[PDB]
C-alpha cells in the first residue's frame, strides 16, 4: 500500500483505489495502473520534474529502502496478476530489485522529488508507474 500527496491531489495504484477514490476520481488510466483523487487537506509532496534514473524506493517486504538505477518509462508486456490480465503496461520503469504484490504503493524518488510508485515485479524485476509526466498534478 502507499499514495503519494500533492496539492490537492491523492495518487494511488488504480487496483487499490477505495470507494471514496472512485466518487472523487480526477483522473485514471488502466494501461498505467494510477487514479488520482481529490483531497480536503494539502499535501506535502514534491513531484519530480527531470529525467533521472538513478534513485531510491521503499519495499514493505523487506522494511527497506533500496538504492536502485531504473529505465526510462516505456510500453512493457506485463503478465497477469490478481487485478488484471496479461496486457502491455504503459510510463512503466524496471529496476533490478525485491518486491512482492503488497509493496505497490511504495515511492521510488530522485533528488528532485517523487518519480512514481510500485506497481509490477517479479523474476527479480521492480516496476514503477511514473508520475512526471502529468504536470498538472503541481498547479490549481
Ligand atoms: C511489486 N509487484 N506488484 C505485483 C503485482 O501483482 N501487482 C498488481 C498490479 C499489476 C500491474 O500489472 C499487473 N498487475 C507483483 C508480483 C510479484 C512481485 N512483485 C510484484
Ligand atoms: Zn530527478
Amino acid at each position: 500500500s502507499g499514495a503519494i500527496y500533492v496539492g490537492n491531489y491523492r495518487v494511488v495504484n488504480r487496483h487499490l483505489a477505495t470507494h471514496n477514490d472512485w466518487a472523487n476520481l480526477v483522473w485514471e488510466d488502466s494501461s498505467r495502473d494510477l487514479l488520482v483523487s481529490s483531497t480536503t487537506a494539502q499535501g506535502c509532496d514534491t513531484i519530480a520534474r527531470c529525467d533521472c534514473q538513478t534513485g531510491v524506493y521503499y519495499c514493505s517486504s523487506r522494511r527497506k529502502h533500496y538504492p536502485v538505477s531504473f529505465s526510462k518509462p516505456s510500453l512493457i508486456f506485463v503478465e497477469a496478476s490478481e487485478y488484471y490480465p496479461a496486457r502491455y503496461q504503459s510510463h512503466l520503469m524496471l529496476a533490478v530489485g525485491h518486491s512482492e504484490p503488497g509493496d505497490c504503493g511504495g515511492i521510488l524518488r530522485c533528488q528532485h522529488g517523487v518519480v512514481g510508485i510500485v506497481s509490477t515485479g517479479g523474476n527479480g524485476l521492480v516496476g514503477f508507474a511514473d508520475v512526471r509526466d502529468l504536470l498538472w498534478l503541481d498547479e490549481e
